[PDB]
C-alpha cells in the first residue's frame, strides 16, 4: 500500500526539524 | 479512536505558528 | 467529498515553502 497519512506524519517531522534548526540558528548567531 | 489525521492537522497548525513566530522575529529584530 | 488528507498534504507543502523562504532569507541577509 501507499500510506499517505503515515508519509505525511513523517513529512511533518522533517519540517519540525527544519524549523527547530532555524530557531537554534537564530539563538546561536545571537539575533 | 486514534484519529491520526485530525492530530496531524493540529500538528500542522503548531508548525505554522512556529514559522510565523520566526517570520515575526526577523521583522522585529530588523534583519 | 472533503479530502482532508489531500488538503493536509497541500498545507504541508505551503509550510515547507515558508520555511525555505526563511532559510534563504538568512543566507541572503548573511546572518
Amino acid at each position: 500500500q501507499q500510506h499517505l497519512l503515515q508519509l505525511t506524519v513523517w513529512g511533518l517531522k522533517q519540517i519540525q526539524a527544519r524549523i527547530l534548526a532555524v530557531e537554534r540558528y537564530l539563538k546561536d548567531q545571537q539575533l
